[PDB]
């Protein structure tokens, strides 16, 4: 009865929305209808030209991207770059579920948006990260979703408990490796297979990366102290995956950092704490909506280290969208989002 | 009802079988229960120490592979080296469904089997290739199953429908590239990551790879003529996937061959014919039970060319295992096996 | 005192030429200066913005590709392995040593050329593959070089000693895996890292690959029969590397065939026969101008199998180019060319 | 004429010394000669069996690792599987140049050594990082040399100059990604291509890594305050390369920090300072002995960021090893070591 359209369907995100939408129970029983699949430039093509893993929808024809095609859908995924979701949302009937993978609606501070993105703040919508305290309540039956960035999802999951229990200091370093699908499907020379194979490199360093404020915005959402974030992302030879290594100055004990995480997550179905003597690997969460997380303390340096492993495309993008979609239409949150990753 | 056991749950196959069983719809509604996860290798530990993606079963403990342990199971998965499924099939009730991922019960010729293994021939169970014509009816209600080798699964899918209608000569050549995951978890020096990264090498050439006669066996089943197969495997920097390039001297028009395949596979839900001038790619099938297949004709060389992409671990082993038992138990055969790959 | 210019310096073939020139003995003593570096687009930027691995040259500003800029150089390299260089070559003084990496001057049949390239045939220079019979002689002193394609160099190297001795039939099959760098540096979607990592796809199949007639061409110079080439190329997750699997039916015994290959190759310094029971791998030759070669007989298939492994940018391109530059300036053939690869 | 021996030649470390030795200019003129090749578990096999990339020495036989096999050599490179070569070192003539790629003779603090390794402190020989203040002198004419770890080489090359001019706090964080050739050649189930490919994982975190102290020790040698090291190593899908992300609270403008680096390094030919707007990548330095460094300041977070790239098997092992052995014998430091990488 609920028909959904996808803007950006030819992208990596839109291909991952459509993969999950195809595995959904409400798509098996026909509750959910895959409607119009639109793209910016390849309007006229079949889906199987872009996404040959989506063979069920291979025949589909990709449509232009305007409200003339997105009307009369109940949900609408925008897997768009920024600046487009803002104008496009305003064009759709305010009763339709807009779920935005773009950044346009993530930020609460307008002057912060302006410094990192260079367009005008559209405004804030419910953040698509159910585990974040106070977010699940906000998304229940909501008709707007701003899905998080991939890196902030890894960083908040790794760091927020220990800072929410005031067991670490509100200055955190984050260094996260990520696979090449976070860069997008836009072809450049830095994303050529020959350039990324057999090479790592960090980029947009020393605070300029746009996720930096997102990490701090979500860290400020469980603390009263000023929050400082040094963010460094590294590109590695992998197609999916994000290993976030999170550090902060601490003084509290391990048994208290530990016990605070399993209280935060012992009921969270998608967040998994590694058994003692295990560390997360991106490999283990790939294709799933899970996050493998380990905590430890560096004593000779008085530092808390949290490590976190998500899939940039699932829990960092599309999974988060469908998860928070489920809460938006009252369906079971884990409707269609497995915790078993495809390995090796 | 229907209790399930897995012998050799330590290795790549066991985990993959467990991964499928966890998504099987009979596991949701209870008609299937995951029981003894047995293993000679490291009996005593938790699964998670070996399969950190199967976290619903990370707590389970690896009992050793014993007749006593598999006893009292309505179904026993056997993903171990050759020779031990001959031993253990003899130690279990002839009514228990035995699905063997090993080699023992595949070759219905006896001098051939001793020829390339040095064993002595255990016997012959129905070939778990529900798309080999006739094989579907020999598994509808069976209790003994031998699932195929990964490369044969791909060659015979690429080659049979054209040899079946004798549009090709029975002298076939097949060079197939595969990931490191079909070589097993037995840590050897040449399977190391540093060596297999950035490297492709041929191995077990000049028809001495024990998948050579298994391709033969499948192929005589569709020709009265004299088959001779030149098989070369090549290993490439990937973990899952098989791309099989299969060519043969031909003289029939492309149209005659094209339509033969559309006939053999139009109502095959797992076998997908690439649209005209599209080509299989392993990344599109990985994590899926799909075979992606394309054919053309080399006129100047008067060769038929067939390309077949399977996920080596799903459709080439575990997914076929699961597929056969679906037919064994009179459950729909598409249950718990998807055609949507995980890509990129 | 030889001045050298490279047209196409911002790409892979050009960059690898420069890399071999910087470690050349003639460059170390002033006998070879590195003149102009040109490319179509991106003039005025620095070479380090394209090849940060070539830090000795990183300061060099890239100039426009005109026959002017290229003038006043004793040797000019045309780094266009996928481009068309015939125009320029006939606008430069004919006293210049011209090394064309592209295909324009490879083929000695205008008809074959128009069919596979859709353009007017521009002629036929000495094939820069010194190892093939009577190839090294036409090169000694030559001021015009046609550099062979990566795939062609491999297949030819593994099959010709045996066609030449009439110890195999002239109907050869060649299936070659290659890293993504042979696809050049043009930013196309299907060459992004996300796409090529974890996948393998055959491309341009059924003899529609412009390298098919080149292998036929080079093979025909060693026999009298026509030669029928079934050539299949596959892309694998690697940046460099070519491992060609070459089959052909025979009734020769192996010891005769190995005899052929030792005779063809005992005094060839860039060509290494694998000891009995060893097979080449691509990682073993990356960086080196070497080729690694094995040969076997599938007897139950009456087939002869050869494996060749070379680097697609060294022996398949810049190494051959430089190896034929040494023969063209009367310098030692191995000057600048290592036989030791950079593994792992 | 210096006869050189290599203990543990069949490992990644050893293979990389012999490769560098073959390109050394004193191995062409004959002042250097490759003597014994000791191999613990494979005496009696052919080196080619272990290092198919080293074909000039494929024929050599691997001998048992014994002091008589080595004696009678002017130089002995020690590269044991887990170092711990103090025992064997003691069995050698004091006349001999001993270059230890292990850890036993690295650390100058015997209690530190005991705590991290759990063993006798055997002492400390000159550290093979000629670029460190006052270390190059300790190296001219030495006959003992302790090769530094791959990780400390990069962390100390990214951090020493800031600390040396007192421009950062002495509390430093290091997150370093690395290829699997830094973890040795010992066949283990988590070092398999199927496990590494597709995955990143941090290991031995939060002070547990035996290179945390090494980084701490080299940093102390340049400032008068005391230093803490948060060190986190991350394994990524690559055979070679380390990308070190280094941070510390900042005391200064960036102009002060860049000056500190251009002064410290401008006369170091293996250290390359990235230009305006560029950042280092591991793929630029592969197989060269260069390190590429860039530095920046994150003003919002009051954090300095250094990024360093080196080939772990070259500048973190065999290159430092041969670069030291050049100074041990008064040869030019740069002999046999290029600053040009094998990209892509
Ligand atoms: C992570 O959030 C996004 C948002 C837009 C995107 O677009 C693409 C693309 O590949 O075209 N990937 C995307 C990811």
């Amino acid at each position: 009865a609920t028909k959904v359209a996808v803007a950006g369907a030819s992208g990596y995100a839109g291909g991952e929305i459509l993969r999950l939408l195809l595995g959904h129970p409400a798509y098996a029983d026909g509750r959910l209808r895959i409607g119009a699949l639109t793209a910016a430039t390849s309007a006229g093509s079949t889906l199987g030209e872009h996404h040959p893993h989506l063979t069920p929808l291979a025949h589909r024809v990709v449509e232009p991207t305007e409200a003339a095609v997105l009307g009369g859908h109940d949900a609408v995924f925008l897997a768009l770059p920024h600046g487009h979701s803002a104008v496009l949302a305003q064009q759709l009937s305010p009763e339709t579920l807009i779920i935005d993978c773009g950044a346009d609606f993530r930020l609460t501070d307008a002057a912060v948006w302006e410094r990192f993105y260079g367009s005008s703040h559209a405004g804030s919508w419910p953040y698509g990260l159910p585990e974040l305290p106070g977010a699940r309540d906000q998304l229940r039956g909501t008709r707007r979703i701003a899905v998080p960035g991939c890196y902030p999802t890894a960083a908040l999951l790794a760091l927020f408990p220990a800072l929410a229990a005031d067991l670490i200091e509100p200055a955190v370093t984050v260094v996260a490796v990520s696979g090449t699908s976070g860069a997008g499907r836009a072809a450049t020379t830095d994303l050529l297979g020959a350039e990324v194979i057999g090479s790592a490199r960090a980029y947009n360093i020393a605070g300029v990366h746009r996720h930096t404020p997102e990490i701090a915005q979500g860290l400020r959402a469980v603390t009263d102290r000023d929050v400082s974030v040094s963010f460094t992302p590294v590109l590695i030879p992998a197609s999916r995956g994000i290993l976030a290594t999170c550090t902060a100055r601490t003084r509290s004990p391990l048994s208290q950092l530990r016990a605070a995480y399993e209280k935060a997550y012992h009921a969270e179905p998608f967040i998994y704490l590694m058994p003692e003597g295990q560390l997360p690997r991106t490999g283990a969460v790939i294709g799933s909506n899970a996050a493998h997380i380990a905590v430890a303390v560096d004593e000779d340096a008085q530092t808390f280290v949290a490590i976190a492993a998500i899939d940039n495309l699932v829990k960092g993008t599309a999974g988060a969208a469908v998860q928070s979609m489920n809460l938006a239409l009252g369906w079971p949150e884990t409707d269609g989002l497995s915790v078993v990753g495809v390995a090796p």
